């Protein structure tokens, strides 16, 4: 029902983006098992050499589906997400989070 | 009376941001003594590991208070500011300057 697209902007260079991705690798199976989660995928740009593509190498884009806002909010308080946030605090600069419905 | 917030964007890496901060260290006491100056503080992001914070490592945020636009404009013509501008010309990319009043 809700679709979340979250862009996580990482610090340039020094394998910061990979550090974050590695933290997601630890957590994604767990998140998929959370109540109300119907998708949770960290994505990165893939250079297709087409003129219409825009790329941001220092970013990870999450695509997620949650049954409700309550389920998303619960997600954010889980220990795996608190552990994730602590683990990536020196790697992440900001997040831009959209909550979307069918248009 | 006027509050100025100026974001100074610096060149990535190569201690450019520190070079600029060092130039501010030279000038801040002088600026505070300028007529009509009631605050002049170069600030940087401080990573608090909270999800709601946005950080830009290649930026310095000035928070200032000036008694009037004339006082600010005079500030910009002082020798310490002309010397500052010359000193940082290879370190700074741009500035975004807001002049604010109580809402
Ligand atoms: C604040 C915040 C932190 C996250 O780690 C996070 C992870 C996945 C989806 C959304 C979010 C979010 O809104
Ligand atoms: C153009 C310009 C240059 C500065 O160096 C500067 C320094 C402090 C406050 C404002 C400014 C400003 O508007």
């Amino acid at each position: 029902m809700l679709t979340v697209i979250a862009e996580i902007r990482t610090r340039p260079g020094q394998h910061h983006r990979q550090a974050v991705l590695d933290q997601f690798a630890k957590i994604v199976p767990t998140v998929l098992k959370e109540e109300g989660c119907h998708g949770y995928a960290p994505m990165v740009d893939c250079a297709a050499g087409v003129s219409f593509q825009s790329m941001a190498p220092d970013s990870i884009v999450m695509i997620e589906q949650w049954e409700s806002i309550a389920h998303l909010e619960a997600h954010l308080q889980t220990p795996h997400m608190k552990a994730y946030s602590e683990a990536v605090k020196g790697d992440v600069l900001e997040m831009n989070i959209r909550i979307l419905q069918p248009g």
